[PDB]
């Protein structure tokens, strides 16, 4: 339904002319950003030990309703590549990322655009963007750090994007950079979530303590905090399918004496993260919405009057049902 | 060596610092090393700078142990009261909460155990202030730990948990800023125990000095978890599995045998480190000699 509503809107051809916000993953160095955005993805973005995002990526994913067959395309710089299989996503974004970062362990403010449109993945604009480092190593140049905070702020500073801070459980949360470099830029919190990864390495006895943290207990946050747990790196060498990752995750929690709780508060789990970040997306769209009603009605209008036409026909039944679903959605929305 | 170390003594400084994240294990290794009970914990649990004095007796075979700070000078009758008071030092002097200060602390420990040496505790940097702490909580506390670091004495112990890209650590900035050369500069790794499955090689590498270079390269150790701190581990104890967990650990049993493993490594390390300052920084107090001989021509020119 309301996961399908803005299939509708995109319908009224508002969705160019309302497009609610990209969600950032905002963090250190590997703490598992890459690996949330792709467990709600469920794409193949670089994940790994150390350095493995090395410059901005924006995926751009829409559901299908109509033809349901997958497409994938690349774009930056000279190039706007076709991707023909899932398969040839990760290949294909270190393909980029060489080509455009230069190989090593450098990066670079130039963006990488993925757009996929399938059946299986969500509408949905989000944004990896590389680990915090304070320090160079390898090849890189002393203000790496500078860099990289300056390439950050340049997408959390705008209204639309949510940023998303990502921390490991088993760091003690007042060291995390991100959370200042948030509220920097969001001081009420109005688009910014906490979450929590890698909760299987938390050290026993610990485990109060981060329960706290998720509980919104040391550092407030106002949208509050989520937990989770992706692909420890044995889990990836071994390729493992998402839906089994998916699996594991509910299990973790659902054994976990501790943690148990957190699932049962509708505060852990990706599914809920998934279901959080909608609604977080769902009240934008609200918020945006009684500004577009003469082009949403407009557009219904000059619609119904081109099926109109085309009444007792069955090449109508497709189409003269989709209407439907949108003028009874129109009604109550409306109504509210 | 161990024995220079005791002629120097004879005649009556190099300190070691610890700087790292908050809840990087520092206390922990200053305690692994001293043997002595500094507060160490879940969370926020030192709360202002403390200098440990450790002085050797192969002559009392008595235990002996002064606290000192603003007015008091605190007498502690038992090794067993070292930590309790160590928090009734903190909570007096930073004031109960999660605040932190300047102010500092002065253990001097006297006993036959215990090695000579000269070791400094500090909080770890937080980037955020949570309860009870100000906005330049973060700021403060940097401009406190530099303060240390930034003596010629002070050799700058970093400590980095194993689980964390090395990248992210604060401290090796922070000492490569007071230390360009890296002269009295050491890189700890701790928490080896609690790395992911499949990313220990890049652990190792990180200690072969191979991620981030080090003039004096690294050491990796590991210290009581949390659970063991609650369930009162003897020291020994700990020593015991550290040794057992690298003896049996499959990537990690290399480190231990390349002598980059282990606190008694560490400590060894440290030794001859610490000998170097004395023979370093040795002819400012042949300069303060002369103060002393022209202050005792005085007691000559008197008679
Ligand atoms: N055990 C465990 N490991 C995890 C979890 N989440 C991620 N990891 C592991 O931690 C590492 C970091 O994940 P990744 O998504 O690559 O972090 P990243 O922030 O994207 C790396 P960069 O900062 O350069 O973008 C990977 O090795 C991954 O397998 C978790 O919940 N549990
Ligand atoms: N699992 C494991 N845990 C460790 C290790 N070293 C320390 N810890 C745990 O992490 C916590 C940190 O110890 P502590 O000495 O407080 O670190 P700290 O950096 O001094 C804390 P602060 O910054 O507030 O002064 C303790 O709970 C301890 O049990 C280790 O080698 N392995
Ligand atoms: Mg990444
Ligand atoms: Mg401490």
């Amino acid at each position: 339904p309301c996961i399908d509503l803005i299939d509708s809107l995109r319908a009224l051809g508002v969705e160019q002319d309302l497009a609610l916000p990209a969600i950032a993953v905002i963090g250190d160095q590997s703490s598992g950003k890459s690996s949330v955005l792709e467990a709600l993805s469920g794409v193949a973005l670089p994940r790994g030990s150390g350095i493995v995002t090395r410059c901005p990526l924006v995926l751009k994913l829409k559901k299908l309703v109509n033809e349901d067959k997958w497409r994938g395309k690349v774009s930056y710089q000279d190039y706007e590549i076709e991707i023909s299989d899932a398969s040839e996503v990760e290949k294909e974004i270190n393909k980029a990322q060489n080509a455009i970062a230069g190989e090593g362990m450098g990066i670079s403010h130039e963006l990488i655009t993925l757009e996929i449109s399938s059946r299986d993945v969500p509408d949905l604009t989000l944004i990896d963007l590389p680990g915090i480092t304070r320090v160079a190593v390898g090849n890189q140049p002393a203000d790496i750090g500078y860099k990289i905070k300056t390439l950050i702020k340049k997408y959390i500073q705008r209204q639309e994007t949510i940023s998303l801070v990502v921390v490991p459980s088993n760091v003690d949360i007042a060291t995390t950079e991100a959370l200042s470099m948030a509220q920097e830029v969001d001081p009420e919190g109005d688009r910014t979530i906490g979450i929590l990864t890698k909760p299987d390495l938390v050290d026993k006895g610990t485990e109060d303590k981060v329960v706290d943290v998720v509980r919104n207990l040391v550092f407030h946050l106002k949208k509050g905090y989520m937990i989770v747990k992706c692909r420890g790196q044995q889990e990836i060498q071994d390729q493992l399918s998402l839906s089994e990752a998916l699996q594991r995750e509910k299990i973790f929690f659902e054994n976990h004496p501790y943690f148990r709780d957190l699932l049962e508060e509708g505060k852990a789990t990706v599914p809920s993260l998934a279901e959080k970040l909608t609604s977080e997306l769902i009240t934008h769209i609200s918020k945006s919405l009684p500004l577009l009603e003469n082009q949403i009605k407009e557009t219904h209008q000059r619609i119904t009057e081109e099926l109109q036409k085309y009444g007792g026909d069955p090449k109508a039944k497709f189409l003269k049902e989709r209407l439907a679903r949108l003028t009874q959605a129109r009604r109550r929305l409306a109504q509210f």
